[PDB]
């Protein structure tokens, strides 16, 4: 029960900024073989960089074009041999009122934050069974599990990612491959740099460590999860908030 | 703290069978003006016969195309005055394991299951938030909390169903609007009466009530969340299992 | 239906607030309602209320050894076999950890969990007889989701919550249902005594914007007293306007 | 964000054996130094033996008796400076039909699965306040989260321990303590029960173990107030 990941292949989606690219390092740090993805070729370029001191690389992904997570994730099983660790990260916002929410605003949540996610587990499922071992991590927000005002399209996304992961969890369980979530709070991020002070204020009142987390807390949850350490817990929803939600 | 719903208007979607059936029937039967849906003429018609003792009628209603569920709502708050409740209950399942589930089988859970609520939900708002009074009631599985292998899919959808009703509650809420879930267990449907005794009985042995549930029971629950009785419940998910699960 | 006609009821803690709603609804819908309090003149008082639907008042100090199962088989003997059960007697004794006196910790677990051990065991042997039995449990939302200055209260009304549920799945075969109502902020004398300002920030934790009334409590209570909840076991109805959404 | 231990004092409550055999074996490799204990001497004498390589010792731990705890935790104290890590893990079962259940059955499980950790959890606070700095991590069964037939007393002091930590998180977490619980599911120590997981199997004391470390740890500095189920997905709420 070590977090030694020597040996092992891993896909970490939106590895770009903040929890992803903790994330990407962290792994990478541990002994992994790192493929991390942004949605442009800048963004890929700076992730080769980062991660080119472990061998890592950066990858450009667009979650929504047809095909595309598909053929990525056959090159690296081709050319690595398997693909041990998928950690799915990408996502975005589209925050409005239900009352003003465009069709477009809601459809594109969905596509993005969940669609994705299905596309990307089914895609490692083959290779995963065939060797009786894997990792399937998804980053869901606490916002999926206590609701948030402005984002009934968020919620849901994050929330039916919860759903997703429990299902597919009982569905590959008996090849040893695990499926959890890990739920952030309130990390510092751009996200929430943007926030204004009484919003902010408020958010860091609720915690019950009285401060706002680091992409690295959710770095280290997605380590442990991934290791051989977590190798009996599956379907499970880890939450990293500093005691802001207790379920 | 009655349950008197006279002077109330309602619309059950998917109201041709089984719970969608026994809802509508039930919310009509307390006294409220009734709509109930179904996807075909012939659906709609014979839930006109059905309700027709309590006044209530049936409606077409395709949720995969645009405008008519803004159609409908409209039409019955034109016809009816207002819309005090809001029974989403209209699905479908497409059932299969993740590692061959068609694409075609993953959005069509998402259009019908999950963005039927949104445009639903979104359509009705405006006429509530005026009146200061509401019921929007979700009718979401089990499956949704605790994941089913084979329903990646309807799991998704119907766990995405729930963070919405949250994230709704958290935005109308000001407006005494209350939004809330219902989640069926092990309820006798046309999808489980007519299975194997040997394999209803695996599912009866998971329940602490050793049966079947009835739809009658998740009609009960809508009832009590519809009502004065329910008045300062909002972003629940009320189980109505047997015991088959105990969050 | 809600028809509670023919059926007998004990709610203990019923003379005040919550308990006192619950004991009054349940009486109201037909239930011979049989409430507790700690005192002969609280007693009295719950029989003068309840009085107009033939229900009465009786003594239950829960920290007295054989009064709770003494209580119980009086009814059994003079109205007949109870239906329904509602532990509601419950008290706080709130302090930080740090300094919390083994008394308080000890009344705590004594009169809000031990109680509920002793009453539901009493009930159950002439409730199995019956058809359709109902044990009711009021817990706080604090026993889910925690509360600074309340490691003993929440310790208790979480307890319930877990034993609950094992029992639920000890007599569901004979037709009983156990669950649990969790009331968020629920208007009471202290909180109505509270500044206008200070309202104001357990309001703004909820979505409906507002405190709850003790009616809204009994009216939960008495969805699942009824033949309307006979599918419903081993849950948690939390009744607290948006506060916590599990 | 590693899992070293180094210079850590530990307290594991009920280190004899299995689960709570494992955690005192897992911190004390990890470079902490673990006091495990258990309700007799012959139980203790076993935990001394077996934590010897790593500097580790077992205590005698009667928590039904008052003021033992609290010495213990005093002696750590004194001797070592502070205690780091306390991990609740002693407790017994008293299975019985409520029908059948002795007021003693019902106590018994209150007093040595529950007021325990009360008693615990508050003598080492000061400690951990003026440090700055703390883990309490509490073992509790999956019982406890979704009940048991036969157990209503174990259940009802195992969810109790979790409402207990919850609250406990929300008063210390402003001095950077954490307060979580592990729920264990089917832990080996068949088929009817391994169906019931998504693994499809028994899990390890070792599983349990390697949760314990990891919360213990600075890797979850940002976790508190939660139940993490290892339970081969029995059971995901």
């Amino acid at each position: 029960s070590t977090q030694d990941l020597s040996g092992k292949i891993a896909l970490v989606t939106g590895a770009s900024r903040g929890i992803g690219a903790a994330i990407a390092d962290t792994l990478a740090a541990a002994g992994a073989k790192v493929i991390g993805t942004a949605t442009s070729e800048s963004g890929a370029a700076a992730i080769s960089e980062r991660l080119a001191q472990w061998g890592g690389e950066g990858r450009v992904l667009n979650s929504a074009e047809p095909e595309t997570v598909e053929n990525l994730i056959a090159d690296i099983e081709k050319t690595f041999g398997k693909l041990d660790i998928l950690v799915n990260n990408a996502g975005i916002t589209r925050d409005n009122l239900l009352m003003r929410m465009k069709e477009e605003e809601w459809d594109d949540i969905m596509q993005v934050n969940l669609k994705s996610v299905f596309r990307a587990s089914k895609a490692v499922l083959r290779g995963m069974m065939k060797q009786r071992a894997g990792r399937i991590i998804n980053i869901t927000s606490v916002v999926g599990v206590m609701g948030n005002a402005g984002q009934t399209n968020y919620a849901a996304a994050k929330a039916g990612l919860i759903g997703f992961s429990k299902s597919m969890a009982r569905e590959v369980g008996s090849r040893g491959i695990t499926v959890n979530c890990v739920a952030p709070g309130f990390i510092d991020t751009d996200m929430t740099r943007a926030l204004p002070e009484e919003t902010r204020q408020t958010f860091t009142a609720q915690t019950a460590l009285g401060r706002f987390g680091d992409a690295q807390d959710i770095a280290d949850a997605v380590l442990f999860l991934a290791s051989d350490q977590a190798k009996y817990i599956t379907g499970q929803t880890l939450h990293v908030n500093g005691g802001m939600l207790m379920p």
